[PDB]
């Protein structure tokens, strides 16, 4: 069954207006990636898996920046977040990776030969 992997405070830029919101967002290990205004049923206001995903990292114009980038059938997906410090963006850019590698793992073992 589905365990979370870490949950805590992100500021989130927004997709049409590009402003920081914080969320509270859980990452769980089958992938989902759910984020509330508050913590936590009340809807989340974003949910995405985080499979087959990749993370950047900048520091424009925002340090400490990722950015979570999903290709997927025609359209590239990125959602963008923000944390105070540079080992704070390693524990969540860390978290995410290693899902997402788990995830690719298991894809390998079903598609391969």
């Amino acid at each position: 069954d589905v365990a979370i992997v870490k949950e805590g405070w992100l500021h989130k830029r927004g997709e049409y207006i590009k402003t920081w919101r914080p969320r509270y967002f859980l990452l769980k290990n089958d992938g989902t990636f759910i984020g509330y205004k508050e913590r936590p049923r009340e809807a989340p206001l974003n949910n995405f898996s985080v499979a087959q995903c990749q993370l950047m990292k900048t520091e424009r114009p925002r340090p400490n920046t990722f950015i979570i980038r999903c290709l997927q059938w025609t359209t590239v997906i990125e959602r963008t977040f923000h944390v105070e410090t540079p080992e704070e963006r390693e524990e969540w850019t860390t978290a995410i990776q290693t899902v997402a590698d788990g995830l690719k793992k298991q894809e390998e073992e079903e598609m391969d030969f």
